[PDB]
């Protein structure tokens, strides 16, 4: 149920996602998740609900439902805080909101730094994101400091392509390797090349949007739908599982971590019931065959940033 990271710690391979969980619903979602066995929560400042996630964490700690050491809480540095002098404050605000004195894992949320200010996505008058002149290597050094200051136990990256991972791995004076790369991954974006690369370097990969993010705000009715794909339903039916359970078990059998989001108590519980069956090797290859290079998370306004990650092949 956990995977060993290159910092010596173990990470639960199933966690609860929180992007889009409404603030009025996410405290109960996180309390139910811990009650039915989740021990990893995926968070981010940019999701604007860390305070409410933190109320749930703190109540289950206070209630002695779980000990802090059994939890694995992940958050992410937003793009407007890549400047060396802003990274510690950004981490401390997340810590204060989550009511924690450390994070188990803190990620660079995207490789692109944006102009600092109140706006999460500062745009110029024609809608392009306004970059900052920070680069990923100085940001990485700032993340290493957080480990040395006790604020985080592990650091990692997210939405880094393989040349950007390689840039971190080849950073002069590198002190801590990234422990995780968290990337979009599901049967329509299988990521074989980038996962192989990261795993060969001992970097654990976390699969986000494993259900295809049906609640993403830019969904169009005509878009492909994993949960409604009859081929995936058929695999589910064969194992007497739901389609969501097959989509969650798939990355687990590729030695990935996976973080499905829900605020629906019944689905939170359903989504956790994925440790009592196995997809066959044939099932796994068939699921991989549905790759279409279809990406849910790739915002147009960011495509001209120098560090935009999805022009590269992987
Ligand atoms: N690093 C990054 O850049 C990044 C980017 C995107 C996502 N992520 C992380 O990954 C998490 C998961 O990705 P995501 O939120 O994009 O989408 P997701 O987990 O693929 O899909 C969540 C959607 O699926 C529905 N759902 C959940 N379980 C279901 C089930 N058993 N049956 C039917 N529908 C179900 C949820 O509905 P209800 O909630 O209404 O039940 C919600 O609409 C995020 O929440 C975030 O923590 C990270
Ligand atoms: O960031 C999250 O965890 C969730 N999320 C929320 C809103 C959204 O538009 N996106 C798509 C983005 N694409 C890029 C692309 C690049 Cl280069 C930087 C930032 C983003 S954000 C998104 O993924």
């Amino acid at each position: 149920s956990r995977i060993l990271l290159n910092n010596g710690a173990k990470m639960p391979i199933l966690g609860l996602g929180t992007w889009k969980s409404p603030p009025g619903q996410v405290t109960e979602a996180v309390k139910v998740a811990i009650d039915v066995g989740y021990r990893h929560i995926d968070c981010a400042h940019v999701y604007q609900n860390e305070n409410e996630v933190g109320v749930a964490i703190q109540e289950k700690l206070r209630e002695q439902v779980v000990k802090r050491e059994e939890l694995f809480i992940v958050s992410k540095l937003w793009c407007t805080y890549h400047e060396k002098g802003l990274v510690k404050g950004a981490c401390q605000k997340t810590l204060s909101d989550l009511k924690l004195d450390y994070l188990d894992l803190y990620l660079i949320h995207w490789p692109t730094g944006f102009k600092p200010g109140k706006e999460f996505f500062p745009l110029d008058e024609s809608g392009n994101v306004v970059p900052s002149d920070t680069n990923i290597l100085d940001t990485w050094a700032a993340m290493e400091e957080l480990v040395d200051e006790g604020l985080v136990k592990a650091i990692g990256i997210s939405n880094f392509n393989h040349l950007q991972v390689e840039m971190i791995l080849n950073k002069p004076g590198l002190k801590y390797k990234p422990a995780v790369n968290q990337i979009e991954c599901h049967p329509y974006l299988t990521q074989e090349k980038l996962i192989q690369y990261c795993q060969s370097k001992g970097i654990v990969v976390t699969a986000y949007s494993p259900l295809g993010s049906p609640d993403r705000p830019w969904a169009k009715p005509e878009d492909p739908s994993l949960l409604e794909d009859p081929r995936i339903k058929a695999i589910a039916a064969k194992h007497n599982k739901t389609t969501a359970q097959v989509l969650i078990r798939f990355p687990m059998q590729r030695n990935l971590v996976v973080i499905p989001k829900s605020v629906t108590p019944e689905r939170i519980a359903e989504n956790f019931k994925v440790f009592d069956f196995e997809l066959s090797s044939q099932d796994m290859t068939t699921l991989l065959s549905y790759n279409r290079n279809w990406r849910v998370c790739a915002l147009l306004s960011c495509t001209s940033h120098k560090d935009y990650p999805f022009h590269e092949e992987f």
